């Protein structure tokens, strides 16, 4: 006993997340954090970001990031540079502080990623190389574990948010092929940073990109981004063995961005305006849903979270409960879910939260630059309020002039 | 013993602070810190802050302070943005430190907050969302806990200081209603960041905001702003059972800011000069009072602590011991008490301290910006000395010009 | 033992330093540290600063430094601002790093500061207040534990070095009166920050300012800065119960600064050129002494290691070795001891080391502002080399034109 | 048990690194980090370094690097300023975060440097004083351990990279003499930072500089760079009692830079472009070798990872695999080996990895200053791919025009 308490004493956990419990019951959101990453980098040292999608571990939860190693009104923000570059960095920060050099963990060589913490250790992946034959570096603890390589030789990419832990092994989803037509997506089982499983989805005329993937009882719900022929989110669930089963989400309400204004759904892809996308997520509850989605159905602008109780299985637009995120005429963007385990709240269900992207600059304000904020909510049974959290910085900046 | 011993080790403390000893005897206040924020931030990356209240922990005392996402020197620390706006967060960092996105823990997003440590976890509590439906957002550990709802519609507010725990349950004011006339007062019973136990004080022709509170002898005491008709302050004590006791400071050494000369007082409101008022605290030493206030009666300007022995219960204005803090001539402001439990400092009784805001910008000075920095000081039972230690940034900055 | 070594394990160390070995054999100095702040400050954010002393916890050595809440190449750290002022603060950085104020712990208020570390806690003493009532505030573990009050009403101050540790007590100097003529001297032993003992030394024409005290064999030699009448060095020695003997350091080579040419020496105070001075220090080895002294006997310019073999007790101007540390024509200033104990690195014996403060700015130069950058070295009984080892700051800066 | 289980609680490790395993099979390189130091420095506060190579400890990768106390686009970054100067210092970041005093450590004051970890504690090395009489002073937990004194008074120097730890001792290379001639050599074994064992070579017609230098199934194999007739590099492995062979890369695909085109080589120094060089690196893997080098055979640019089957100890210029890793029209630099042991990994094999060092500023670009940024790689035995990492930064800075 001694011996092996004091191996456990000597900010590696003991205990993995057993990822066995549902989603809490709740009724509302209530904000976690809030940066103001851009407003502070007026003038601070910060980061131009994006994706800056959250994960926690036993003791914080972090906000990850893709960066191109320039900061706020320098003049390497220019936008002259590709997404895909080889300076593109994986990094974290504490949620809710500015993205800053001073502040912010290296963690990976990416202009894709993923990351998750299984109660022991931190893992990340970061997909960099050419789009002809990227390959993903799987760290566990910060130490390389292993490595995967594009296998359609066409942009291997990844979540841009958390992957999701279940007892010990952590799951996230791939995609290679092209992003406006029929693609090959892949489901990966992965411990301690080592691929042990891995399928091929056979999905003929689905499109999946930038899942978000929450555990929920002890399988995997990814709700994810169709760029070819969607204008409502796909969705993919599986097991611990990689038994998958796919769908779209059936509502009205549509998910994505753009999309056309709210009608009768469909259980597959509503093509109406169903090229290009936005990443977002969503909350399966029973065969009701939480969906997070902007305001403006053809710019990344606004957000709302939207309780339709029926919306996982039936197609008509009706809902029940509006809650307000970010107003319309504000600048919003990506967005995923994040989970918090009861192993760190102490609850007896999975708690569920969200982070949205704030986006400011290019293509839409007139600047050389294009970066983003964040702001984070989770869900509560308790009392809550709508409003508008937006990003609040003015453009443009001195580096603009 | 090892098993739960390994599991204690395993920044969490393991004891609550008891909160069952009374105040320290002392004679005077010995200075404990000072920050030099703006003064640091001319050049520095130095946050836009107000309201810098000092919490300890069991290992150390932070500063926590409300912020706009703005530094100084920067374009967005224009004061054209509501207080109570969706940018404003509350974050913290260590004591004399100054407030830096390099060195501040995001704490929440909040417009109105408190913060205190019973001795397990911190517990937060932010305000957010808009004036006629506000949620504070109660974060234990950084988890959210519970949420509050406005009742009244009509601004939720709080403290901005410290709250005060005793036995694991930690205890906060909150106001909802107006500013200049009859409001409504809760106090909150929350016990690992969920209220356990709530009261409506049945107070007409009360008016409290701001609470100063402060635990003595399992009990706590909550000296408060009366921002309708009172230029003396009022205060609100109660038991863990939420068992509460109100009224006025007795002294004619006013307290608030504005407020008339120095005479004859009252128990109740002291409506000469009564309206309007600046978050303030004092020490009941049995019938007698620690009184910090302003020296100047007409503006927030110099500091004072003055020993009444006799002003909790009497409405003489006569008193025996004025140490200065903050010399006339200089800016002051909010001013609040934290105390320092047995648990932390070896005593065996509440040592009593308080901080003070200097506040510096509009309206009283030709800037676009307004912030604060921050000077504390601690009671002890020996020698000590009065000075003036004000803020000392010379205005205007170079964003004001 | 589970429940004693469980409480010692919940980074307060466990047993006090015994500091009863004598002083490590050694032929030389080996550099220890070099931070470079002025140079770094030139952009970074970096305070401007004076007296960085030195003093070593179990895990690391500090330095700590005074500063008037101003950055280099800021508009605050104009000179026009006195050195005793109510923005002075002692704070802390590890040793070889730029002081700024996104990697400097806050200590006191104080414009005369010591500092030093018993085995268990960090001690600090911080004098402020007005001239003719200054209160120097005692913390222990970042607790206020004690106030001494000035008790002559002239001026109280202290060692602007490390106090001295012995056997669970900590020792310092202070001086209150005149810096140009007969002043008071008390020496201070301090349990757990509460002052245990202090004596007012007899020391009719004697002038003890700014020691430099270090524990050897279980009691604590002190070589200090007679600013009235003498250009060599006094020095105080005293056992744990405060007995003290006193004297001047006989030898030759004068140590302090201004001073004669060296010529035949003094056990009392050598008059010629012995009004002002400059902190400094001595290490008495048996009969013989280390010397750190300015290489110009008018100016605070270059520094020099000096070892002579009888300088403690015989007024020759011979000495064997002199090792050269800062240029001729490179600026420096004070200088201070400090030790590493046998607790930190499991020698049999008391490491001495000594740092030395390089002033750039005025008065000697054409800048608004001074500053002074560190060095610090550690006495070795191997190999070493003498050089120089200047600030490297190219003056005035942008602030200056 | 419980006595020095406590003990042992109470960031120092317990057990050595033992370094019995050998080198893990591998196939190719993935990337481990790049920290894009330039581009963020553009605007940031960060150092000018040099010479940035890994090392790792149970925990955590640093990057130590070489500063001259100066931060880009700063007056102080000018060229100026000879290499080995007194303001020179070893300090070091995580690996993958950018160089500033915000986020580095102070190791060493040095121009010339090593730093391994032995499991226990950090061993530095760093060099500084006169050409006639540099003295390495070797540090163990940040605590003066020893030193090393120039025996033939021609600038003493050494790795540039880290030593290489085996069962407790540390070992590592050390030059004194010409860099265009005959020197002498130097095989230092460390234990506890004490130089418990030394060799000098008796290599007549070798040079040797810079070594790279990593364990291997209980040996050391060090691959350097001859500066004076070499241009492919010598190598030289020991057994922990110093008894070495020596020998330079057979291969005709010649390691240094500059260097001829590929041709039939020697197991001697190839005199052809042998005069100077680079630091860079090797692996013998049986009678192959992973060669690390420049692609341009004249200028440091580009770098390539090279697998030749038999060129330990064959002459041909034959070769199996290439895999890229900068681009042959960006700038390179200095290389380096590290290793991650299996008690970090927990693999059964000594890791390969490397750093990459890409230079930006004087001689080839038209700025007032020199510095580089860091790439880094680890050996695999899965999937990848090559690429250009390059730095990354539009040249010439602020400062330059
Ligand atoms: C998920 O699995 C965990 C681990 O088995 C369950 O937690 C344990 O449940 C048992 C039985 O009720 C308790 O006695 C233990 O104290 C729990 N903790 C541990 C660490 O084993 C958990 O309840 C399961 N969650 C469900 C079923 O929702
Ligand atoms: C100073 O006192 C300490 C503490 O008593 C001495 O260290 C101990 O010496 C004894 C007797 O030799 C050893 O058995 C212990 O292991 C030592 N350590 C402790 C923690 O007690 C130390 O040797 C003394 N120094 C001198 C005499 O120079
Ligand atoms: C200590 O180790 C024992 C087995 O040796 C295990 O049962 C126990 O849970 C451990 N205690 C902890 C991890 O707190
Ligand atoms: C604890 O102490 C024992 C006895 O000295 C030793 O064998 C062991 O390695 C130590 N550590 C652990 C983790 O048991
Ligand atoms: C951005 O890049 C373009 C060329 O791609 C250049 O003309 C422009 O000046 C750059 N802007 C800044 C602010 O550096
Ligand atoms: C879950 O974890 C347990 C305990 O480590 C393990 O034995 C089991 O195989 C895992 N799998 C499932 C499907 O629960
Ligand atoms: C408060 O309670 C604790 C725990 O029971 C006790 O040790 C302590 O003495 C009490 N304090 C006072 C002042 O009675
Ligand atoms: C502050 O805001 C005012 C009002 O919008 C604007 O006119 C002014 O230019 C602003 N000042 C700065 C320094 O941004
Ligand atoms: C543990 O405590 C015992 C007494 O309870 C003491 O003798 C022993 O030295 C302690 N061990 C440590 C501090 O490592
Ligand atoms: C260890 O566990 C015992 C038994 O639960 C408990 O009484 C004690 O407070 C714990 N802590 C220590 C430091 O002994
Ligand atoms: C310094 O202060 C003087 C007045 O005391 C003033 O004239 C001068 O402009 C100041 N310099 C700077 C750089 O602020
Ligand atoms: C030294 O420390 C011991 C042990 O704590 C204590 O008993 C003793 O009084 C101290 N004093 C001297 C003079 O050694
Ligand atoms: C190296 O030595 C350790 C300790 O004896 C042993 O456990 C390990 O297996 C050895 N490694 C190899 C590769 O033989
Ligand atoms: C760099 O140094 C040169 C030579 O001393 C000098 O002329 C030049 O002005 C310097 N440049 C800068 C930017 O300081
Ligand atoms: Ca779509
Ligand atoms: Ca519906
Ligand atoms: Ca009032
Ligand atoms: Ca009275
Ligand atoms: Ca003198
Ligand atoms: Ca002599
Ligand atoms: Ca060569
Ligand atoms: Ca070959």
């Amino acid at each position: 006993i001694i011996n092996d308490n004091v191996s456990t004493i000597l900010g590696t956990g003991s205990v993995t997340l057993a990822g066995n419990s549902s989603l809490c019951p709740i009724s509302g959101w209530a904000i976690y954090s809030k940066d103001n990453g851009i407003r502070i980098g007026s003038k601070g040292d910060v980061f131009v970001i994006r994706e800056p999608f959250i994960s926690c571990s036993h003791l914080e939860c972090r906000t990850f990031f893709l960066t191109q190693g320039a900061l706020l009104n320098d003049k390497h923000s220019n936008g002259t540079i590709k997404d895909r570059s080889p300076y593109r960095t994986l990094m974290s920060c504490p949620v809710g502080e500015a993205p800053s050099p001073y502040n912010s963990r290296f963690e990976s060589v990416a202009w894709s990623a993923s990351a998750c913490h299984d109660g022991i250790s931190w893992l990340t992946i970061g997909i960099s190389g050419p789009d002809n034959g990227a390959v993903a570096v799987v760290k566990y603890n910060g130490i390389i574990t292993d490595t995967i390589k594009s296998w359609r030789n066409k942009i291997l990419r990844t979540q841009e948010s958390e992957c999701a832990c279940v007892n010990g092994s952590c799951f996230t989803v791939m995609t290679d092929g092209p992003s406006d037509g029929q693609a090959s997506y892949k489901i990966f089982k992965i411990e301690k940073g080592k691929v042990v499983k891995s399928v091929e989805m056979k999905a003929p005329n689905y499109h999946y990109e930038e899942c978000s993937c929450y555990p929920d009882a002890g399988d995997i719900m990814c709700v994810c981004r169709d760029n070819w022929h969607g204008s409502n989110r796909p969705w993919v669930s599986f097991n611990q063995n990689l038994e998958y089963q796919m769908g779209y989400i059936c509502s009205g309400v549509f998910g994505d961005n753009p999309r056309p204004n709210d009608k009768t759904g469909s259980c597959g892809p509503v093509s109406s305006n169903g090229a290009n996308g936005v990443k977002g997520f969503s909350f399966k509850y029973g065969n009701g849903v939480w969906i997070g989605r902007t305001k403006s159905i053809s710019s990344r602008k606004g957000f709302e979270m939207i309780w339709d109780p029926n919306g996982w299985t039936e197609t008509d637009s009706s809902f029940s409960v509006k809650q307000d995120i970010v107003g319309i005429n504000e600048w919003s963007g990506y967005s995923g879910s994040f989970v918090q385990h009861p192993e760190m709240t102490g609850l007896d269900c999975m708690r569920p939260c969200f982070w949205v992207e704030l986006i400011r600059g290019r293509p839409e304000e007139n600047t050389i630059w294009t970066s983003g904020s964040s702001i984070s909510f989770c869900g509560v049974n308790s009392d809550t309020v709508g409003w508008s959290w937006p990003d609040g910085a003015e453009l443009p900046f001195t580096i603009d002039k």
